[PDB]
């Protein structure tokens, strides 16, 4: 029991600190009263009070002037319904203005907020709301703008929002417009920092192989002052680049670390090699990782660092740690110790167009892990920059570049594909800038997939496949179109797990999440592509189909009644055998008549019952709509990158390709579907709007089978 601690260990315990405490005692009638709610707090949660509580009870305690509604309001305080300030400060005004006595619960619950939730967005735009508001005077007052005005607009809009919660985005908000003050289990609870065992922001030095140099603690409250803390990631695509489903594990890691860390992830353009703009891939890289549910905290482009990264390579030279080479490319490079100011000349020489490409190069001085020699830093290059034009012609390279622009953007967790992680840390260090920690995880890749893209724009070449966002291929954008909802995709690289290495994987095990995903989303209609006319000689001349059938709480459409209905030529048989059969909501519809065309085209049909058969699929009054079915693209379901040794993955291109159907029969009930909608097609599997869907001339794609086996 609490109830029998000294008042001050009692107070202590509540939360409250020393100075507090010796204070509280002194005040007789406050101490009896704190103890007396602590100890049916205590009473009532079966348990020891925590800290959070304690404050709320001592709130309670110090303010109370009605002590008749003193077990009332600990009731709530203990039930954690009343867990916020403004809370038990509304539930106080109540109390005052209450004296009744018989107090009605929903009225004081509703005027007390008891049930409501503020969520981390909401107080995000509010307090988003209030800088916006004061920009201007922000920006020139900067740090010693009165900060009392943003959480004060913000309280106005968040009644019942937590202060601290309110200050705390005040402070990372206005961190990040004014700049430093310079004097299995979920995919999101998988990604907690404490789950991966990955560092604390500006711990760094803690993780393995780490170099503690005599700036790096400097460098790291530096690097606290910019960031205040926080998580920062980054996702590196090319501007030009096809996402395929590797890139989903990438994308999931990246912004999701952010997601589940409070904190943020840049989407960081890998533009170093200069090249004509692709608008397409560019447009849809952006896509791609919104339409996986991720936002970027800000776009910027390697290009954006050009001039700090060359600063940087003339410091690595007059640190001896570069120079400039004249190999064309290991053989011992004769100029590795050419004086430094032959380098400092030569540097500034690429840099002014002095030499063709491949004559001239800057090099780190090192060898690597691997007995690399002295990788490129600069090569020249003239094609003209989508970005900076024709500025430089001098551009540095990947791994240098995505290195020296994680300490730039401040990384917390650099998180890469497989693994340089010495010659990382040996770059920051030799220019003694804030080293960001760099985590490898592995691979993702997919059986019977082919995603390089110099391989994918000659699958189209060739014809064997659509277009680059063709469903026969497993790149992202395709993914989509063949009608995978992000959710699956996401939902699979939660199951696959987050820390392993190459692991190429069987396709089906994907699919799988996207069947778990369509039957609580995709709604059900019927149809079949081989349709046959079948007359009613006999009915009475709109049959309502519900949405989902496993939870009718989803609700239902009408569907037509009419006699003329159609069925599937794959359920219409004469012959007997084991297993067979011949509706869905109306009848039974007895074969009365049956006929045959010229040969053995059974051409129509005749029927007449109603009501213990085996119930089918159907289309009375039909829309007509265009289906396309689709086969594996490479047969071997298996790599077709030659472990097999095909000796081609082009002659792996399996025959079958796709089945298209060409405007069959559909229900009614696909008729308002715009592109990407999913649907469950009622005997055949589940289908999804192809984007070339008119309301007019309405397409589906072949998405996935109802199982397996």
């Amino acid at each position: 029991h609490m109830a029998a601690l000294d008042s001050l260990s009692l107070f202590t315990s509540l939360g409250l600190s020393e100075q507090k405490a010796r204070e509280t005692l002194k005040n007789s009638a406050l101490s009896a009263q704190l103890r007396e709610a602590a100890t049916q707090a205590q009473q009532t949660l079966g348990s020891t009070i925590d800290k959070a509580t304690g404050i709320l009870l001592y709130g309670l305690a110090s303010r109370l002037r009605d002590t008749r509604r003193l077990s009332f309001l600990v009731s709530y305080i203990a039930s954690k319904k009343i867990h916020t300030e403004p809370q038990l400060s509304a539930a106080l005004e109540y109390v005052r203005s209450h004296p009744l006595d018989p107090i009605d619960t929903v009225d004081f619950e509703r005027e007390c907020g008891v049930g409501v939730i503020v969520t981390p967005e909401q107080i995000e735009e509010a307090v988003e709301a209030a800088i916006n508001r004061h920009r201007p005077q922000l920006l020139v007052e900067r740090y010693h703008f009165n900060m009392g005005l943003l959480m004060g607009e913000a309280r106005a809009v968040l009644k019942w929002a937590d202060g601290k919660m309110i200050k705390n985005e005040v402070d990372m908000q206005v961190l990040h417009l004014l700049g430093p003050k310079l004097e299995t289990l979920s995919l999101m609870e998988q990604l907690r920092g404490e789950a991966l065992k990955f560092h604390k922001p500006g711990e760094n030095y803690k993780t393995p192989g780490y170099v503690v140099t005599p700036h790096t603690m400097n460098l790291l409250k530096q690097h606290l002052e910019i960031t205040g803390g926080q998580v920062r990631t980054r996702f590196p695509p090319e501007p030009n680049g096809i996402l395929h489903i590797g890139h989903a594990k990438a994308i999931n890691f990246n912004f999701g670390y952010a997601k589940a860390n409070n904190g943020i992830c840049f989407l960081r353009f890998d533009d170093t090699n200069p090249e004509k703009e692709e608008a397409k891939f560019f447009t849809a890289i952006c896509d791609m990782v919104a339409w996986l549910g991720y936002t970027p905290y800000k776009v910027t482009y390697a290009s954006d660092y050009f001039d700090q990264l060359y600063a940087w390579a003339v410091e690595l030279i007059r640190r001896g740690l570069a120079y400039v080479c004249h190999q064309r490319g290991t053989l011992p490079s004769p100029w590795r110790d050419r004086p430094m100011e032959e380098s400092l000349l030569l540097f500034e020489a690429m840099r002014k167009g002095k030499f063709s490409e491949g004559e001239a190069t800057l090099r780190m001085k090192l060898v690597m892990e691997d007995g690399k020699m002295d990788p490129v830093a600069y090569r020249v290059k003239y094609t003209p920059h989508h970005r900076t034009g024709d500025k430089w012609c001098i551009y540095p390279t990947y791994d240098y570049t995505h290195c020296l622009c994680d300490s730039i953007e401040h990384i917390t967790h650099s998180l890469c594909t497989k693994a340089r992680r010495s010659s990382y840390f040996w770059l920051c260090n030799a220019l003694d800038v804030y080293c960001p920690v760099q985590w490898e995880y592995g691979r993702l890749n997919l059986h019977y997939a082919v995603v390089s893209k110099r391989k994918i724009l000659q699958l189209v070449a060739t014809g064997a496949v659509r277009d680059w966002d063709d469903p026969r291929l497993f790149t992202l954008t395709a993914l989509r179109r063949r009608g995978f909802p992000p959710e699956a995709i996401n939902n699979f690289c939660a199951r696959v797990g987050v820390t392993v290495a190459q692991t190429t994987m069987e396709p089906h095990l994907l699919e799988a999440c996207v069947r778990d995903v369509l039957n609580d989303t995709a709604p059900r209609a019927m149809a079949v592509l081989e349709s046959l006319r079948v007359i009613i000689t006999n009915f009475p001349a709109d049959i309502q189909v519900p949405n989902f059938p496993a939870d009718e709480t989803k609700g239902f459409h009408q569907v037509p009644f009419a006699p003329i209905v159609f069925i599937e030529r794959t359920d219409f048989k004469e012959e007997p055998e084991p297993g067979f059969k011949r509706r869905h909501t109306g009848y039974v519809i007895e074969l009365q008549h049956v006929v045959k065309g010229p040969s053995g085209c059974v051409e129509s049909l005749e029927v007449t019952c109603r009501r213990p058969k085996a119930f089918i699929h159907w289309v009375s009054q039909p829309l007509m709509c265009e289906v396309r079915l689709y086969e594996r693209l490479f047969q071997h379901k298996n790599p077709e990158d030659p472990t097999e040794v095909p000796g081609g993955f082009l002659s792996d291109l399996n025959l079958a390709s796709l089945h298209v159907v060409d405007a069959a029969l559909v229900d009614c009930s696909v008729a308002l579907a715009k592109p990407f909608d999913k649907f469950q097609f009622e005997r055949l599997g589940y289908f999804s709007v192809d984007p070339d869907s008119h309301q007019g001339k309405l397409v589906f794609n072949r998405t996935v089978t109802l199982k397996e086996d």
